[PDB]
């Protein structure tokens, strides 16, 4: 789902986060809807974390001849989620947590062939929240929060076998024969496909607001509707590309050249809002039913574009996202007062249109299965553990020069430890 990370808890991870929203057994669920803070009688704690250990791959060759294979370059993430829940009254409660909604983790060896669109590509989110809710009786339940998003990202492109495919074609032309050209043949063979053809780095803040509405028939029966804002980060950093700056302004498909020299850079990321109904059914004392429906409206993406202090361009790539859906169905068992069992099965389609997807975001559409368990101490500490399995179907990469294929699987494990006082 584009860079978007559903990992909140590790419950529900279990569930493969069908129906939040709508479920309370623990502290997590506030902050993917606020209201459900009218479900809790006293102070919550939840805090854990969960590992993402990818496996995608890219696959193909190069007009020059050279693999474009590349194994494993989705490096294992650590999302960390911590939560606190407290009641005002028998009116009002609030709540306050740290998750990741979004990130992104992508990394090639800075000799691979395919570099200029390879390299390095990092993004790391943090979403501090604060909310608030109001229960207007035994039905309805309003949340509002407001959030606060610290970014760090960074990214690096390289040469990789440019160089070698200018060379070639000036080469096989007529150019091939003069001293001009050969002069130009010996720069580009001299442009080592470890070049760093682009680097920006930076780390900002951004602010959203979210909200959500609670409506329960019974203690058993409830259903959700919740509104993530989307949230702009107006990023101010630094932007740097150690190509000789002689190879600007010609219209090249290259970012531009610094001689190595670090030029101030902004750019703006739009992090997609999202939009959720959710519904939880207690059917029996041991059985409940969770499922939703979530809308990310990826559209919002539309490009990376850093600018210098001129209003120049530096760097640009066209993203070009579409809306995507997410679709979760699961189960809870619970077993007796110590053991609650859960499994789920989720699919998200992906946002990005066949045409814009790159390597360096190997998006596609996903089908999650996955299965959990909590241990229940004492019926005010509990510990939850889950196990969730990726697969996502391989596609056809066409970008710049090259034409890749993509696989990508995961598996994901968390643990989060439970307290109420
Ligand atoms: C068509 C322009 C070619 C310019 C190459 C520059 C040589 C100095
Ligand atoms: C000061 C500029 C800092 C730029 C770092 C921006 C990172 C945006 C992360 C989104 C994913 C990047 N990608 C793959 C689309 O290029
Ligand atoms: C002495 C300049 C060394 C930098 C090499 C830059 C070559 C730019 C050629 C672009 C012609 C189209």
């Amino acid at each position: 789902a584009g860079f978007q990370l559903n990992e909140f808890s590790s419950s529900g991870l279990g569930r493969a986060y069908s129906g939040e929203g709508a479920i309370a057994d623990d502290a997590g669920n506030v902050s993917r809807n606020p209201a459900l803070i009218t479900m809790f009688d006293r102070p919550t704690f939840s805090a854990g974390a969960v590992y993402i250990d990818p496996d995608v791959n890219i696959s193909g060759t190069s007009p020059s001849g050279r693999s474009l294979k590349a194994d494993n370059i989705a490096p294992t993430e650590w999302v960390p989620n911590m939560h606190f829940v407290a009641p005002i009254n028998d009116q009002f409660g609030w709540g306050a947590s740290i998750t990741r909604n979004y990130g992104l983790a992508t990394e090639f060896n800075d000799t691979y062939a395919g570099g200029s669109v390879g390299g390095t590509t990092d993004l790391e989110t943090m979403n501090l929240n604060l909310s608030g809710a109001y229960r207007l009786n035994n039905a309805w339940s309003f949340g509002l929060g407001f959030n606060a998003v610290y970014a760090r990202a960074k990214i690096e492109r390289f040469a990789g076998d440019l160089g070698q495919l200018v060379a070639g074609q000036i080469m096989q032309s007529p150019a091939g024969q003069t001293q001009q050209g050969q002069a130009l043949a010996a720069t580009a063979n001299g442009i080592d496909s470890n070049t760093k053809i682009a680097h920006l780095n930076g780390n900002q803040w951004g602010f959203g607001w979210n909200a959500g509405i609670l409506y329960e028939l019974d203690k058993n029966n409830r259903y959700a509707l919740t509104y993530r804002s989307e949230v702009k980060i107006d990023f101010k950093g630094n932007y740097s590309s150690d190509l000789n700056r002689a190879f600007n302004n010609y219209g090249l498909p290259i970012p531009t050249a610094t001689g190595g020299a670090t030029q101030s850079g902004y750019l703006t990321l739009n992090l997609p809002e999202m939009w959720e109904v959710s519904g939880y059914n207690r059917v029996d004392p041991q059985w409940a039913i969770h499922y939703s429906l979530a809308y990310t409206s990826w559209s919002q993406f539309q490009q990376l574009k850093a600018t210098s202090t001129s209003g120049d361009t530096l760097f640009q790539k066209h993203e070009g996202f579409k809306d995507a859906y997410r679709i979760a169905l699961g189960t809870t068992y619970y077993y007796d007062d110590n053991w609650t069992f859960r499994t789920g099965i989720a699919f998200d389609d992906s946002p990005v249109p066949a045409q814009n997807r790159s390597i360096s975001i190997p998006d596609q559409d996903r089908f999650w299965l996955s299965a959990g368990t909590t241990y229940a101490f004492n019926k005010d500490a509990s510990v939850d553990v889950g196990v969730s399995y990726m697969h996502g179907q391989s596609v056809k990469i066409n970008e710049g020069p090259y034409q890749f294929e993509s696989e990508g699987k995961a598996w994901l494990f968390g643990t989060n430890f439970n307290y109420a006082f």
